[PDB]
């Protein structure tokens, strides 16, 4: 490559893997969202919450891909596994799944940051710090807040609490 | 002092003590507020309510300090004790703590007013009446109204009631 | 904690300590400011300069507290010691005290950054770099510039120079 | 009187005396102001400062007179003594004279407040507290601040300091 500079093959490959993780996440969120749009689930605010996350994760993938090209790496795509479930249970079940999923993304970001630090790649580290790490922390805090709220509600009365959360928070 | 007139040493000292009480109150409210921002508490409206009070109590301190200088007194600061608790329980527990705290401020204002009256210091009495005493009465009435509402709600169903109060009142 | 991830107990505690330092700084600035509002000191621009810093340091504390909760740490408050002086001398004395104080904050930030780096906590490092470290460098440069200006003025004629600095710089 | 109620003859007379004091003050300020407009004094900002005070003291007299009629008292005017000096010296001399004068007004207000309190006349006490006592405290604090500034300046270099104060403060 005529532009590549200080960009290890290890980081290049890890970036491609992270793209696959972000796209898998996006896919998982599309499934979550449309589950809550089922007529026998019917929680619009929950559907919208997950559809917005699907979009966000796709935008994350796109940012990674743009950076891969900026650095002179080569994007390589792999098969995308389907989401882990076909049906996602109640709102708390779904919110717990989402936090698991985000923590896995976040750990993948931390791992890539560590690789970048080992490879002495400050551009990578800046990119991740600026566009991903705080966004993940903020998102996970929001999900934890949601989970606490939903649990407090459905602990009182499950159906009623699920409705109220969807109406008054989402 | 070239400006001091009719300003007793007793009032000067009591004003400094009251500043310490207002700053301690402010500190207590900062703690309350950030407690309700914990991911395992997660009541945004409660956090905002207490953060706003922290600001209000700081503004009270500042007004006292401005008056101390206007009268030719000398501000003296003391150590500020930490708030009485590290964790503040449920919304009713916190609202009860806040009313205790405000009643203590109010009693300190009444005591200073009484001292001013004994010292024949009408400027002090006017200052307190105009900027503090009605504000405290209004605030305590609001807190009592909140407490009644929260108690009525959590008496019905604790988790659900706490959510609804935070969503629909705060 | 349901959200905490890669957030050491060492960093959690150091963040709480830093909050105490920022609040102590805020308190020191409140004292500085109201000193310069005394009728026998009477330098409005100096009072405003320090009152604005008091606000800034409080905002720093608040940002730290928000981050502590975002990461799933638990804010813990300690007693706040009173400022180091009751009276703050002339403008150069006060500006020197402020630079001492800011350098101590800055060293505490650098120490926390070093701890974060040792704990492999890139989110912490980004947070500090983005919201604190440059702000401190900029502030210290401004204070140094002020001190040089005040010293040059009061070296010529003390009273006159102090007035002119307050009128024409602040 | 068809409207007079709870308005003692003692307060009525003291109000008339206070009017004479406010008008005497106004007269003193007119003299101060025009002194600083002399071609051999020539401090415009000082002239404006005192001319504005002359207006303020006249407005005070007018407010007292309006209140005297509101209560069913009868305004009685006495001769107005000329100001204590024909020439008023330097800016610090003049500012010291003004603070003496304001402290005398303030003591007269406090004395009338005390009389009102002894006569159980809450309307009088409210009137004084609301329209006079804080205004006097604020004014005296401003004068003290000015005096400190002027003294610091003329202690450095008298002529130069007097000019700078007039240009940059007034």
């Amino acid at each position: 490559s005529q532009i590549r500079q200080n960009y290890s093959t290890e980081v290049e490959a890890a970036v491609n893997r992270l793209v696959n993780l972000y796209l898998r996440a996006s896919y998982t969120y599309l499934s979550l969202g449309f589950y809550f749009d089922r007529d026998d689930v019917a929680l619009e605010g929950v559907c919208h919450f997950f559809r917005q996350l699907a979009q966000q994760k796709m935008q994350g993938a796109e940012r990674l891909l743009k950076m891969q090209n900026q650095r002179g790496g080569r994007a390589l795509f792999q098969d995308l596994q389907k989401p882990s479930q076909d049906e996602w249970g109640t709102t708390p079940d779904a919110m717990k799944a989402a936090i698991v999923l985000e923590k896995s993304l976040n750990q993948a970001l931390l791992d890539l940051h560590a690789l970048g630090s080992a490879q002495a790649d400050p551009h990578l580290c800046d990119f991740l710090e600026s566009h991903f790490l705080d966004e993940e922390v903020k998102l996970i805090k929001k999900m934890g807040d949601h989970l606490t709220n939903i649990q407090r509600l459905v602990g009182s009365q499950a159906g009623l609490g699920e409705y109220l959360f969807e109406r008054l928070t989402l």
